[PDB]
């Protein structure tokens, strides 16, 4: 695979709106998640899309595509973050620069609508990207919360590229909808004590593919799908949606013959998951859906739109150990 | 194509539930619709799954896939009808007997979610299935709009096939989510002047492929998807999606090569469009999805989610005439 240059603290960080104008929108938030960066000791580079708005997006397909170039172009940038998700960043996909990316391989990170992207870029360049924080979710989120994602991120990118990595479980999560853009706290969000599941035995290992389901419907069938292959490892993760929208997701792999192909499937913890009274969970639709495959299933992986979020290199193989209740990263990952 | 006996007065139609249990949700509105085609002179057989709730859906996978089934295996029944769409209809297409519609074809109805099925079973079997009413929505509709939709859904599937057919237009058309689910209007829906457009010049005819374009995205490459090919008109509608949702969807299609096949593209009019305050309809959206492709676009079909609704046969050719703007039914679609 294509691998990026590890980061190291000090290094120029580029973000870009391929989506969601959130930088106007969430600007309190922005500030936030900028100050917390440049506190670490970050230099920060602004695409030419923040503070702009084209109402539901930053602006138009090209000057998208124009913005995330012009940071790949940028010598100094070392980290391409996404500011915010959204809906709109496989537009972006025809026009993208696979060709200056693959000149200068960079770590391009975030998740949700930004999968679109990491996909693409994946799919065209072969470059192992991260599923991680994106600036503003994730690095404007208050203490304690964003602590924990940015041990994770720094962990994940500057560690030496020597023997297996396996993740820490965090201890407590939350999806709780406050503190988003107030400028101040009422209190602290709600803590739930971490109820990641490991449904399966012995230990599988695999190339780990995919991301936000939902999102990589608007590449699904295109040269910018990655081809999912026997052995993968099937990550996916969604956010808001309601269970009816979770079966018709599930469903699409099993008529796509996904569940043929995969090793494992790592579900990311789902924020405020709409079960519709039925109490179910979405194991348990996926359970029905896959018709009596026995495919283990690791359930609530804290890599998600839940807070804290961990970073996942996606391409690369990764171990889950259903015994041991631990996943690794055992394939190099960065230069 | 495979092709289903033709519609008569006094017919047997039976109806199903493939996703939303809207026998129970919608009951007031289910009644109107089933006295409205009693009157009509049709017989009416009930899903099995009629009157029950599995909370967001009227049954499991398979409870659903075996009321349709059971449809199909009776000889009574000369047409099959969804009650209504939903999420969840993709689902069922690892489970329908398609042997048993091949040895026994019957007109296949239905809108939105059931979009899946639709597709499905053409691509499986190459029966031409039909986009139009489903038997909630469409035929419980108050007056004036139902006779609307049951003049095209008669005349369609009862008329001699000799000769083309070409569409009536509806003078007045809404979408106004009022009305649904008692049994008196609040008050009369805004009726609109119809304000299709034909984007382009001369005739363009080619086999119709489509549906929900939503809904699709839960087929998509798999083998239920029907194969988009050279000369294809491509009909797409979507019901309530933000303008962020249409951009999505329309760099789907553009990212899997379809504007590169199309003659043509079919937009039905999209009930409730939410534009984000961008003023924008998802033409314009279109157009700088194409980037430059000029393809011929009837814009504002009424076969939507909008009422009045015209029955459309699938997979069959037609003809859109551009200066004359009108469209047409040109191959046989019924023995
Ligand atoms: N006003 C608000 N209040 C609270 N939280 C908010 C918020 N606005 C945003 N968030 C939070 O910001 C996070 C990131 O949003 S996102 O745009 O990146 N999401 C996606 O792209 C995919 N869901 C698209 C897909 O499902 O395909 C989410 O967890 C939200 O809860
Ligand atoms: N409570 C209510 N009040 C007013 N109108 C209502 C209503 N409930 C339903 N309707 C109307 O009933 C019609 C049919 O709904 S539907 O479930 O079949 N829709 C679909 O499957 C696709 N949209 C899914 C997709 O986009 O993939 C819609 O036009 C609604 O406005």
């Amino acid at each position: 695979p294509l691998l990026a240059a590890p980061l190291a603290v000090g290094d120029t960080i580029g973000f870009f709106s391929s989506s969601a104008p959130a930088t106007v929108t969430a600007k309190n938030r922005f500030f936030r998640g900028v100050e917390f960066l440049q506190r670490k000791g970050f230099k920060l580079v602004s695409g030419k899309l923040t503070g702009k708005t084209d109402f539901y997006r930053s602006g138009t397909i090209k000057e998208r595509a124009q913005e995330f170039n012009e940071l790949v172009y940028n010598p100094d940038i070392t980290c391409i973050m996404s500011t915010i998700g959204g809906d709109n960043s496989n537009s972006l996909l025809p026009f993208l620069d696979y060709d200056a990316i693959i000149a200068n391989p960079k770590i391009i990170i975030g998740y949700s609508d930004t999968t679109a992207l990491l996909a693409g870029i994946y799919a065209k360049t072969g470059l192992i990207t991260f599923y991680g924080p994106a600036l503003i979710p994730s690095f404007g989120e208050h203490p304690p919360l964003v602590d924990i994602t940015y041990e994770s991120f720094i962990k994940i990118l500057t560690r030496k590229q020597a023997g297996i990595y396996t993740y820490t479980l965090p201890e407590k999560w939350s999806d709780e909808s406050i503190n988003w853009n107030e400028n101040k706290i009422l209190r602290p969000k709600k803590l739930y004590k971490n109820n990641c599941a490991f449904y399966g035995s012995g230990k599988v290992e695999g190339r780990v593919i995919g991301g936000n389901l939902n999102t990589l419907t608007g590449i699904w069938g295109s040269e910018w799908m990655p081809e999912i292959r026997n052995g993968d490892i099937l990550f996916i993760e969604d956010s808001r949606k309601s269970i009816a929208t979770v079966e018709r997701l599930f469903s699409m792999l099993k008529l796509n013959r996904v569940f043929d192909k995969v090793s494992a499937i790592i579900l990311g913890k789902h924020e405020l998951f709409d079960c519709a009274g039925s109490k179910r969970r979405p194991y348990e639709v996926l359970t029905e859906v896959l018709d009596g495959k026995q495919i283990p299933v690791l359930d609530g992986f804290d890599c998600s739109h839940t807070h804290p979020m961990l970073t996942l290199p996606l391409g690369v193989k990764l171990a889950i150990d259903f015994d041991n209740k631990n996943i690794s990263i055992t394939e190099q990952y960065l230069s």
